[PDB]
């Protein structure tokens, strides 16, 4: 019913929180927008990055991690494929990278 993916923040070459999950509702194709307001949320919260911090760093993505192995690096700073979508069911974890 629903979907956790295990997910991960790193800034400036650090890690804090652990076991933090994300959860999507099975089989919904969303957005990649919408990953992006989540990843962009605890990044926030978590480590105080706000938008403005993102825009003005050298480097802000997140690694998507596919079920079948596969990656796909979504920029975080302007996201192209923030219009296409994806079925959150396919990923395995998220790796969310600021420098
Ligand atoms: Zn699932
Ligand atoms: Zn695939």
């Amino acid at each position: 019913g629903k979907h956790t993916v295990p997910y991960t923040i790193s800034v400036d070459g650090i890690t804090a929180l652990h076991r933090t999950y994300f959860v999507f509702p099975e089989n919904k194709k969303v957005l990649y927008q919408e990953i992006d307001s989540k990843v962009k949320n605890e990044l926030a919260s978590q480590r105080g990055v706000t938008t403005e911090k993102i825009n003005n760093a050298q480097t802000a993505t997140y690694t998507l991690t596919l079920n079948d192995g596969n990656k796909k690096v979504v920029n975080l700073k302007k996201n192209d494929d923030a219009k296409n979508s994806i079925d959150p069911s396919t990923i395995k974890q998220i790796q969310i990278v600021v420098k």
